[PDB]
């Protein structure tokens, strides 16, 4: 449990769920509520939901407030532990040119004795789309840059995103980090889709990317990443995994 | 005091009417009789039509096999001195870089042809290989003429981002002032050999040289190929450019 020690932080998982998949849907979620029961983290931020995972998700991770990112489709969500953080008020930014119905949700919250603007998106998929990505990109880090100083922002959300991609926004701004990044790059958690190690998507190849990322902004020093690890690497009874991409578990420190 | 020449891309990966087709690329070349002419997309049956068909000229191909490049040199013209085959090591489309030396009376020329890496998505090789061209470019003595015309695939950025063409090597159509009547020599909304249903125009066919000053003088620029053959089609997806210059001592 979250005891008075563990009161400075925060902890999330970020996660793609693949809800475009409907094969073996209802166990899947059932694996990625006993992933969310395991750690119980303050925060998921999930990609690709669908209207009936919503339902699985009030059954097995009922502790959770959930906000989504549209009604129909398939859309992001933003889950937030009930008695842990209260919620003030929820943004949507559009993407004016997506061809996939993508968006930028945000959600204000109380935590800690802290504010935070936490941000998920699922970025345009696939190379063919890195244009349009990187203006959604931009769109992303403009908002984060935006928020009232005060404010520690979060973004975690499946981006994407290939390394020269950001190379070609000239980087992340300075106020603006990568946790993985800040971390030291460790080898452990670098890949979020692995086609070699994943067999959901069926594809004959050995393909992996770090598509799933976490940027941060906070004043200097007051937000420090203390962990990162990669989830939902087990295979479930149907002998297939929760998803095509791994979660990442991150926890941070909101530091004085 | 002239050098004439046509380049043409004339699509001998593609079989449908190829016969009628190269019997209607000859008829072009008839009327203009260039002292040179430089091809791309040649296959072996074809190649072994032009040795009958242009007899008259001395051909020199970039390969034996697949689809390849060929230099026609005007016999009694043109004086052939030498070939030359440079590889594309990183090619996936057998591409190579083609070089003949000849001399024009008293000049000295080397007149080289490729067809570079094709499509957008290859732009990374298609920039190598330019490189290598331009590269073979400033390799001939000064008093030679260097040119080179033939199917470049390429974009203006991809120029740019190759460093611009150095001070030495001009285009062809940029110093005749930049025609529109000639600019693009690949155009689905005027060609239907492809059966591309939208609209899209590129300058692929180019022409470089180098030359010491004021030796070598554009005079003309004009796009051919563009007469619809009997089967309703063209002799191929590509206009052919034919250019005329004078050598000014
Ligand atoms: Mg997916
Ligand atoms: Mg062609």
């Amino acid at each position: 449990s979250n005891g008075l020690e563990d009161s400075s932080t925060i902890s999330f998982i970020t996660w793609n769920i693949d809800g475009l998949d409907g094969c073996n849907l209802p166990e899947r979620a059932r694996g990625v509520c006993s992933c969310l029961a395991l750690y119980s983290p303050d925060v998921v931020f999930l990609q690709e939901v669908i209207p009936p995972y919503c339902a699985y998700l009030k059954k097995r991770a009922a502790s959770y407030t959930i906000i989504t990112g549209n009604e129909e489709g398939y859309f992001t969500a933003i889950l937030l532990k009930k008695g842990r953080v209260k919620f003030k008020s929820q943004e949507i930014i559009p993407f004016p040119n997506t061809k996939m119905m993508r968006n930028l949700l945000c959600v204000n919250v109380s935590l800690g004795g802290n504010e935070f603007c936490l941000m998920t998106s699922h970025l345009e998929s696939t190379r063919e789309h890195s244009a349009e990505r990187i203006r959604q990109l931009k769109t992303v880090l403009g908002k984060m840059q935006e928020a009232p100083d005060s404010t520690t922002v979060i973004f975690a959300g499946d981006t994407n995103l290939r390394d020269q991609e950001v190379i070609k926004c000239g980087g992340l701004p300075d106020n603006v980090f990568d946790a993985w990044e800040f971390l030291g790059k460790p080898k452990h958690c670098q890949y979020t889709w692995d086609t070699k190690a994943n067999n959901n998507l069926r594809i004959p190849a050995a393909y992996k990317h770090r598509f799933d990322r976490i940027f941060f902004r906070a004043e200097e020093g007051h937000l420090i990443p203390q962990s990162l690890d990669l989830v939902g690497l087990e295979k479930l009874d149907c002998g297939r995994f929760p998803s095509d991409h791994w979660g990442l578990l991150c926890t941070l420190n909101v530091v004085l």
